[PDB]
């Protein structure tokens, strides 16, 4: 027996259905290709119970007494137990409107309403993106530029020589600022597609302007190739040129600023995952009736912000028991 919600159970890194879970997880993609919310959030939860599952489906009788697992999930798995192979996943991924919709929202600032643009219009390459650049933004053409370096997964011995560079660079610009790995590797991924940063100081308001300075500091060192400030926290969405040994390596880091009265919900909401973060902000809402984000939480009934130092304090103040941010891999 497990329950409902992903914010109640502990969903480690590594488990034991990752072919079950994987062509799940292709459904769920496809359907928020084709605007298909729904569908989407379901086989994503469906795939998430597997997860946390303690051993492997082998037989069908295994999917007994499970939340969210509905006919059509069910029938993915039967399919792949019996015959090795789902024909509605095999036919997805073999598809152009698929693989297209893949290559494009991949892509640095192409989400699936410009992707699914392109595609209508008859655009189905990185080529025939190139050949139109008046169709792209800067933040795209830099995505197609590096696009080889963006799509290779980016490794922990890249996360800790980031860290280093920007945690020299928030330390020169400012003593006593931190720094805080977030993101995947916050929960213990190997591998990932960007590096996610959140920077603080302790003094409420000493962080203002700190950003710009952490990035001029950055770009003189010769370690970025494109960045977007936006003054919601303030945030600069980057490409970092990586060295290597030998040559270098373009990846992705998002770095957020955020006051110290709100870092508990920063760290809380850009940790994750994606499921587990939308999955406590439903609990939140519908078991509790309190609206959690990125800033805080509201109790809208009494107009309140509640004060909280930590993670622990939120999770304790819904009503739930704390995972570390290697169970939170929903
Ligand atoms: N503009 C954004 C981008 C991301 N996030 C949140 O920040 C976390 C990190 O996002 P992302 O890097 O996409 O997810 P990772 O789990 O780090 O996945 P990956 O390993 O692919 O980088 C997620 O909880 C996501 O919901 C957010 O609140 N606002
Ligand atoms: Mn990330
Ligand atoms: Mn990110």
């Amino acid at each position: 027996w497990m329950p409902a919600y992903a914010c109640q159970r502990p969903t480690p890194l590594t488990h034991h259905n990752t072919g079950l879970s994987e062509a799940l997880e292709i459904l769920a993609e496809a359907a928020g290709f084709e605007g298909s919310e729904g569908r989407l959030l379901t086989f994503c939860r469906a795939a998430s119970v597997l997860k946390a599952l303690p051993s492997p489906v082998t037989t069908l009788s295994q999917l007994q007494g499970l939340p969210h697992f509905g006919e059509h999930s069910s029938r993915v798995v039967q399919e792949l137990l019996e015959h090795g192979v789902c024909e509605e996943v095999e036919r997805v991924r073999r598809s152009e409107r698929y693989q297209t919709m893949k290559l494009f929202t991949q892509i640095f600032g192409v989400g699936v309403k410009t992707a699914d643009r392109w595609y209508r219009e008859g655009l189905r390459t990185l080529d025939d993106l190139r050949e139109q650049p008046q169709k792209l933004t800067q933040q795209q053409k830099a995505g197609l530029q590096h696009h080889q370096d963006l799509s290779t997964p980016v490794l922990r011995s890249d996360v800790d020589a980031l860290q280093q560079v920007v945690e020299e660079a928030v330390g020169q610009a400012l003593p006593g600022a931190t720094v805080t790995l977030t993101g995947g590797f916050r929960r213990g991924k190997l591998q990932g597609h960007d590096v996610d940063f959140l920077i603080t100081h302790p003094k409420e308001g000493q962080e203002a302007g700190l950003l710009p300075r952490v990035m001029c500091r950055l770009q003189d060192q010769g370690l970025i190739l494109y960045h977007q400030h936006q003054h919601a926290f303030e945030r600069s969405f980057c490409i970092f040129r990586l060295p290597q040994p030998g040559s270098w390596k373009a990846v992705r880091v998002d770095l957020v600023v955020a006051p110290v009265s709100q870092f508990p919900f920063a760290l809380l909401g850009w940790t994750g995952s994606k499921l587990f973060q939308r999955e406590l902000r439903r609990f939140s809402r519908k078991e509790k009736g309190l609206w959690l984000n990125s800033h805080g939480l509201f109790d809208p009934e009494q107009k309140t912000f509640f004060q909280a130092a930590s993670e622990e304090d939120i999770f304790r103040h819904l009503g739930l028991e704390y995972l570390p941010p290697e169970q939170r891999n929903a």
